[PDB]
């Protein structure tokens, strides 16, 4: 096993770009600091430049549910580009997708796209507040809703991978409007609103943590969130950037049958390009510019191609069988992978809904951040790298949601567990 | 003429998404409302749902400086998506893309990639604090650099360091740091650094206006903006969204031989699609996470698809004649434009800087907001309703620049500079 080709071009790219990376987490840093370089990716797969073959378990992180490059996807896209590749203007497409959307998501009876999660949530926030009136937000610790100045405090992914905290270069009167609480604590939440009467907007968090490991729900708590918000007529919003046509086709929310005020979305609906959207309750999205004062502009948004794939991709989901299928084998490798540590005699905790999964090294049982962070770092560092040697590509980090698409098949999944007997077994 | 078909698409989009758009100009509202609704462009040219064609004057909003569906570009995307769509991972094209932005712009020795102008320009507000540890930023009244939450500030006389928020959602205590002041006013400037001392990071401006109409610096006032920072030892920044490879090569920075601290930059380099970057000084870049303390990341910044599209998007502007020619045209069409209301016996004034120019409907001249506020509404109204029937697509805005391509031929200006004429003829 050899990487010389990727520690070339990644050297190189260390002078370009600021950590030779366009995010964070792709530096490897917290799990070895020699991230692998791309050539290629299809269905399962993924390909080096030095040419190693890996069953990819990170997914783009969440926009290859239907598998990397999907024939029908491509061709949609291809057919769709010679019409243009963006109009900055209004287009057909748009509304089919508006439509669906509308049709997926509950809560959703109005959208807005937009290009990335953290576009969806910085204007969530904002309608957040200007819905309300109130300035002040309450947020969970390990969750993530992108790089906005608000949500800069307690946040996730790589900020709650490789160390690194709140800030820098966020005035302190911005972080102060945000009320930061442990995840799976109703109390916490109640005693917050308590402290700051008739302040408090609205609630967010991730329906399903996955920026901080995987991490559920426990019973009643969304339920709880919703009944607690309607009580201080506050706004509850969920963010399912990554749990969005994930979980299920209609999100968390659908799954667990929580309605929330506004709901962010992105990764999957994008199929593969830059997408973003926040919609929900109609009465509070008419505050959406023009129809509303709340401003929010984007130039590339509703454009053709992501719109297409958009489109593409939640038509091949729903097919029957789907979600079923992927439920069926991101359980087989879950249980299998707890069944392997459990022989090798390391403490760790798994479990997982639908194509999403997460694996600790700490035996649990993890509720929230401070639960998932007693994971042996160490461990998760040489067990990562060595996957990877075994061809199997997972999160660099142990603060990340795992991923499957309907494109990994019964093989993929014993080859991985098997890689992972390997592996484990000379931890 | 008729828009019955895109009258139909709207009025059922204004059901699914707010304004029935995904970013508020699109809803027409300052010209009348009713957009028109596109099915596909090509080269120069935009054709409706209607089938209506027309000369294009609006491209996609600046990304379009090689052509509508340029056949070199889909080409090269094509073949790209094939590989994949999005990695989630380092690869290549990421390295090329990074050179060839470090080697065009000056000031950029460094850069990473997002996926829109905000995320850029909110990057780089934040780095712009994280460097200096100062919390305050100095923008003009009229300039944009998206809709995160700092620059959404009432601008104008009797409200500079108030700091207002212009839009509901956002809290007052955020744009409270940002102080505006009037385009081309170093004295205005000179004396926000007076009142107060220490507390600012740094100014950010568009090197050429765009969004206010089109509106250029006066002779010192870039070279100016450049003596008054260093002498506080504060940030300059430039935002070339939109003058990005369109003003020149290296954007106003190299036509007007004035060096910024950090640069953002988008839509050209995106090709058509969704991009955006924010680099400079190398060490000020190196805050930036994993390198440095400050954190940003975006799931599918520096995905192949977009760095292919930007990449060969440069390759074509590298060509010689490229700005020669862009320059030769847009020349063209704005001495022509105001030597025809000059004719028809209208008030009106603009210019231009290579592909871009600007037209507006008053005596001027324009140096800022202010003076660009001045123009008959109700007039260009009229005149842009009116071109679009001859078959012209103009920005539905007094205060947007204008934009033409490679694409444009000595036949589209003539034919543009014709309907310009019949539409002020009747004006
Ligand atoms: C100098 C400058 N800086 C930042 C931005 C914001 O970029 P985007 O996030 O919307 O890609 C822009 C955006 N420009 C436009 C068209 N003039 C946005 C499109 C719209 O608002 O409809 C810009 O011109
Ligand atoms: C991935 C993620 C985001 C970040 O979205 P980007 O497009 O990278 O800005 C936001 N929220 C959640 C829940 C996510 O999982
Ligand atoms: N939950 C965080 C990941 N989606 C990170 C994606 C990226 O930055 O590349």
């Amino acid at each position: 096993f050899k990487t010389i080709k990727s520690d070339e071009i990644f050297a190189a790219a260390q002078k370009l770009m600021p950590g030779g990376v366009s995010s964070p987490v792709r530096a490897f840093k917290s799990v070895g600091g020699q991230p692998i370089v791309f050539d290629r990716v299809k269905d399962a797969y993924a390909w080096d430049v030095d040419g190693n073959r890996y069953i990819d378990y990170v997914g783009t992180w969440g926009p290859a549910i239907c598998g990397h490059a999907h024939p029908e996807v491509i061709e949609a896209l291809k057919v769709a580009m010679e019409k243009g590749t963006s109009f900055g203007a209004p287009c057909a497409l748009e509304n089919v997708l508006a439509e669906m959307v509308n049709d997926a998501v509950p809560s959703i009876e109005m959208v807005r796209f937009v290009n990335s999660g953290t576009e969806a949530c910085m204007a969530v926030l904002r309608i957040m507040r200007a819905y309300t009136g109130r300035d002040k937000i309450i947020k969970f610790e390990g969750c993530y809703h992108g790089h906005a100045d608000m949500f800069l405090v307690k946040a996730g992914s790589g900020v709650a991978t490789l160390g690194l905290p709140s800030s820098p270069g966020v005035p302190k009167k911005t972080t102060a409007n945000t009320l930061t609480t442990p995840y799976n604590d109703l109390e916490a939440v109640k005693a917050l609103f308590a402290e700051n009467p008739g302040e408090i907007a609205g609630v967010i968090l991730e329906p399903i943590v996955g920026n901080s490991g995987f991490i559920v729900p426990d019973a009643g708590f969304l339920e709880g969130l919703r009944e607690i918000t309607l009580e201080h007529d506050a706004l509850l919003v969920f963010d399912e950037v990554m749990t969005g046509f994930r979980i299920a086709y209609g999100g968390v929310q659908e799954k667990f049958g929580v309605t929330p005020d506004l709901t962010t979305l992105g990764k999957i609906i994008g199929g593969g390009l830059p997408v973003g959207a926040y919609g929900g309750k109609r009465e509070i999205m008419q505050l959406v510019a023009p129809a509303g004062p709340m401003y929010q502009a984007g130039t590339l948004s509703g454009n053709p191609l992501a719109m297409t794939a958009g489109i593409k991709t939640l038509e091949l989901l729903r097919q029957p069988g789907t979600y079923e299928y992927l439920d069926q084998i991101t359980k087989r490798l879950s249980d299998g992978l707890l069944a392997i540590a459990q022989e090798t005699g390391h403490a760790a905790c798994g479990g997982q809904v639908s194509g999403m999964f997460g694996f600790f090294f700490t035996e649990g049982p993890v509720h929230n951040y401070e639960d998932a962070k007693k994971s042996d770092l160490q461990k998760f560092s040489r067990f990562h790298r060595g996957m990877l040697e075994q061809g199997i590509y997972l999160a660099p980090s142990q603060f990340e949601a795992g991923f499957t698409s309907l494109a990994h098949t019964e093989e993929d999944i014993d080859a991985t567990l098997a890689a992972a007997r390997t592996v484990m077994s000379a931890l």
